[PDB]
């Protein structure tokens, strides 16, 4: 699939807002993911023991993980589709080391959309959300293809 320049502009416009507070968006997104799909928390051995949202909000390890997720995703989005190089090591670690099914990438994609919708209603209208969804679908499609080449595709 291919996004138009206009769609990339909508994506990068709201992303510039996200970058004003990377750590805060990172926390919100991961907490949303864990509350909606608790099974996903089990993959993070470092903080798999957190029981409540209050504990999650207080965790420095979870905040750092959120910053890591957003910084990596931001680098990918700014490539505007020319992200083959950035995707290789990411697909390898998530398929082979962490063992993250595509299903979970769909779950985090939904958490990202929910948080942007909550925090940036003025810059995340229907057209902007459609463009962000398309960009994340492109990301998931290319990652799924790499998973298969690596012997996982789970
Ligand atoms: C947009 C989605 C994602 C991005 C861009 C991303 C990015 C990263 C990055 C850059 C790291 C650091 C080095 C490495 O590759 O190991 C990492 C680690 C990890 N990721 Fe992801 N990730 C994503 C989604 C997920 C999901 C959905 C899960 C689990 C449900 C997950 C679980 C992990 C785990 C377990 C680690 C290592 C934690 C640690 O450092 O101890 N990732 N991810």
């Amino acid at each position: 699939m291919v996004l138009s320049e206009g769609e990339w502009q909508l994506v990068l416009h709201v992303w510039a807002k996200v970058e004003a507070d990377v750590a805060g968006h990172g926390q919100d997104i991961l907490i949303r993911l864990f509350k909606s799909h608790p099974e996903t928390l089990e993959k993070f051995d470092r903080f798999k023991h957190l029981k409540t949202e209050a504990e999650m909000k207080a965790s420095e390890d979870l905040k750092k993980a959120g910053v890591t997720v957003l910084t990596a995703l931001g680098a990918i989005l700014k490539k505007k589709g020319h992200h083959e190089a950035e995707l290789k090591p990411l697909a390898q670690s998530h398929a082979t080391k962490h063992k993250i099914p595509i299903k979970y990438l769909e779950f985090i994609s939904e958490a990202i959309i929910h948080v942007l919708h909550s925090r940036h209603p003025g810059n995340f209208g229907a057209d902007a959300q459609g463009a962000m969804n398309k960009a994340l679908e492109l990301f998931r499609k290319d990652i799924a293809a790499k998973y298969k080449e690596l012997g996982y595709q789970g």
